[PDB]
């Protein structure tokens, strides 16, 4: 029975700690481009999605870590797919948190892989994909990506 | 096992003719408006969609029909949501195509009924949803609209 | 967010009147045979579902009309599946309910098409399918099939 | 477009070494038991799952390891079910392969934390899942569990 006007995807995560502030770019039918900062954890995130065969950009999650190295993905949409994403959660001692946070991440496509970026410091996480796509990305944000989690689909 | 950086949907339909141009608005989260004209069949036809809480202008397909009666179905996003459409299939003697088109629709959501809008003449089809919603919309479209068809996803 | 133990497909229909009592054979990974009788309109539905591979026959509905033609559906599984199902609603006047049940039903495969089965009388209905599947059926059953709907996954 | 009759879901995984032979229980509606054995690591691993209401076992995998002590995990289906797995990955000294195998193991419901079950050594993994199930379980077994992976469906 349906009670609800939107529709919804399979949602696993969120890896990471509680601090920032969540966002969730919800779920579209791809993914094209991934723009990210890292030094010492995963600063920026903000992704250009494919929209029904268009880019569409989706919302930004530009961090405050200006020291970070900034790093463009662009995927050869749509032969080459994310198979795999993990990375590193755990504490930035700088922060003065106490809370675990995205020290680093991984992206491996069909084609290649992406990273490791930031530092692979503290606990790992890792999310192979055997049948599927991410077709959107959530988390939460506040100077670092302090946590992330995926939206799933056929 | 995953082959195409591209996301699927289930999609059902055509209803309706072979005649005019296809068209393929593809998926998003959800419907807010539908905008349409209607006469001795259904003319224009566009609709606002929902990508993931912000609304979503969809592809046009206005046909081609001055003398069409317009309608604006405002949804209540996203508390409001169709739970059937139907309508009428057959052909239009003055467009002298001798093809079947989509004479009229009919939108029922969980809070009312939309129409009939067009001329109830032909041969019938309908999709009432148990679960589940329509996610975008495709068909066809010359001077009126020849054919439609829905994607759906939970 | 999750809230229940049980998954879910999308269900379309149903088609058919409110008569008979309601049966729903839940979802599967396809459809391998169809049981049906079928006279003045379709009497008894039954199908074996694929399970991960291996047939699983599904709960039984044989309705209570003793005089119908038996017919057996074996599907060339899963080289062949459904593309498209149709049929007929209406009243039928020696049940005197003046209620609709289903008077006919056809199958399209991808491979052909099997039926019209029972009498073409009443309101035309039709679901033809462009992606997805049919992967388990629901309905009311009475003395004959009153209602028929869907269960589709990708 | 729909070109095979077998319907599909989400895979997540593996999780684990290449070692013994790999399995796939395939998909189903839901979860009710699991019995699994476990000692430096998983041994057995069974599951009894939901198809649309009744029980149905899934095929056994004992493992061959019979000092490990044997558990069952009774879930109270519906209304509970897995809101996350997780375990560790590594090597065990007995096998001399460098190759991992589940080591252990952790499930949590919306009701309860059963676990950890195995000895918590090597990489840890995780799966949290906000929205959507697991409906089937895969992996790898030989004396004991190799690898692990999950079908998730809404």
């Amino acid at each position: 029975t349906q009670t609800t006007g939107t529709s919804q995807t399979i949602e696993v995560g969120l890896w990471g700690g509680p601090g920032g502030n969540a966002w969730d770019d919800g779920s579209y039918t791809g993914i094209r481009e991934i723009n990210l900062s890292h030094g010492d954890a995963i600063g920026a995130f903000s992704v250009i999605y494919d929209l029904n065969g268009q880019p569409f950009t989706g919302p930004t999650h530009p961090g405050n870590e200006p020291s970070f190295k900034t790093v463009k993905i662009t995927l050869d949409f749509p032969n080459e797919f994310l198979v795999s994403v993990s990375g590193y959660t755990g504490v930035l001692a700088r922060l003065a948190t106490g809370k675990d946070v995205i020290r680093s991440l991984t992206f491996k496509t069909n084609k290649k892989t992406y990273g490791p970026y930031g530092k692979e410091e503290g606990t790992p996480f890792s999310l192979p994909i055997e049948n599927g796509l991410i077709v959107g990305f959530k988390g939460r944000s506040g100077f670092v990506v302090d946590a992330i989690g995926f939206h799933l689909s056929l």
